[PDB]
């Protein structure tokens, strides 16, 4: 079998195949707002998704993933704690089975209904594959999801979920603007971490937005209708595909806001 989120292959088994799962810079972590350090020396975050170019959306059996053309600097992330340019390559979602869970990062132990991960990689490394092998190769943008008013930017994804219900299924997803997935405020917390799924490489500079985005009940409901399984196998709803919080160790979490 493969790694996953089930009893016999979930986050608790990962360390056997990827020993780094027990490393010193593992993600996600809990964000204790009473001890996070405000650092007024962080250049403002710069999100430039003006010429963004999405390609397709896919169900790899772990989540839905929207792939982007990262051959050029069309949709990048700079500023904040980042040095250089980071190219957006993919966006996926971690969701729960209940509104009270689903996010990977937590704030004062509170879990959100879901967490969006916008994955970017350092252009000083040539490509994603080379980037994941560097302590500062990736820059992932995390956005918490909370039930409220429907998010138009997410409705685009919601409307195609039917076509990619099972593992391995993919659909064309061009003309998708990721700007519609952001909240109003760009305030964030940041700390050095890793990928949250195998190979769990400690190559990412985490940027987690303080302000979640709102999604309607109908939308969140549709985001839980996807399947972990491939067509024809016993149906396993793709819910609770999140890795719990990991030991922060001596890492310091910094806030961009007072
Ligand atoms: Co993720």
């Amino acid at each position: 079998h493969h790694w996953g989120y089930g009893k016999h292959n979930g986050p608790e088994h990962w360390h056997k195949d990827f020993p780094i799962a027990k490393g010193e810079r593992q993600s996600p972590v809990d964000i204790d707002t009473h001890t996070a350090k405000y650092d007024p020396s962080l250049k403002p975050l710069s999100v430039s998704y003006d010429q963004a170019t999405s390609l397709r959306i896919l169900n790899n059996g772990h989540a839905f993933n929207v792939e982007f053309d990262d051959s050029q600097d069309k949709a990048v992330l700079k500023g904040g704690p980042l040095d250089g340019t980071y190219r957006l390559i993919q966006i996926h979602m971690h969701v729960g089975s209940l509104d009270g869970q689903g996010s990977e990062h937590t704030v004062d132990k509170k879990k959100y209904a879901a967490e969006l991960h916008l994955v970017h990689w350092n252009t000083k490394y040539g490509d994603f594959g080379k980037a994941v092998q560097q302590p500062d190769g990736l820059a992932v943008l995390g956005i918490f999801l909370k039930v409220g008013s429907a998010k138009p930017g997410l409705q685009k994804v919601v409307d195609v979920l039917d076509s990619i219900k099972t593992k391995g299924k993919s659909a064309d997803f061009t003309n998708f603007d990721p700007r519609g997935l952001l909240p109003e405020s760009l305030d964030y917390w940041t700390y050095p971490g890793s990928l949250t799924t195998p190979p769990l490489l400690e190559c990412v500079t985490w940027i987690v937005l303080k302000e979640p985005i709102s999604v309607s009940s109908e939308q969140v409901l549709k985001f839980r209708k996807l399947n972990f399984n491939g067509e024809g196998e016993p149906e396993e709803l793709m819910v609770d595909n999140w890795r719990p919080a990991q030991p922060l160790k001596n890492r310091q979490i910094k806030a961009s806001f007072k």
